[PDB]
């Protein structure tokens, strides 16, 4: 069991992508990041890559061996949640 | 942070160029510049990149984390406006 990670799969062998099962991906807006995904998969489905570019917040697309067919998932919040947030610059500049 | 105000993004590495949060852009002339910025774009779509070529002065295109959807803004008037300019050359010859 391995985890190959690439948000720019163009500069990689499709055999890395064609010899693997499961993937996870949220909204991703880039036209040249799908060439390996376009080629690696066998003939039978090509129209399901259009909607990966407009998923709203909290939605994700998962497909692989653990799933019979590709499915669109709405992920619930995890409780207790992750870190609150990053730094807020309102207080620093309140000196004015 | 980084603020790069270049003239020819057509000769820039997209990886270094595409690591900011939100952008502003007036007219950008060279087609290769637009192509390189498109390859160096991480938050946006290709539909609004096709009208940067002919933006009149004072009309900008904004998109980022502070905007729900990209907008075409007409920035307000300059008060006080720019005053710096070269000296008048009619005096030099008389």
């Amino acid at each position: 069991s391995l985890i190959v990670s690439t948000q720019r799969p163009s500069e990689l062998s499709p055999t890395v992508l064609a010899m693997c099962s499961n993937w996870f991906s949220l909204r991703l807006t880039n036209e040249r990041d799908l060439q390996a995904l376009r080629y690696a998969m066998e003939s039978g489905n090509e129209q399901i890559l259009k909607q990966i570019s407009g998923l709203p917040r909290g939605d994700a697309v998962a497909f692989g061996s653990a799933f019979n067919l590709p499915v669109r998932i709405s992920i619930n919040q995890a409780r207790p949640g992750p870190k609150s947030s990053d730094a807020v610059f309102s207080e620093e500049w309140a000196n004015c």
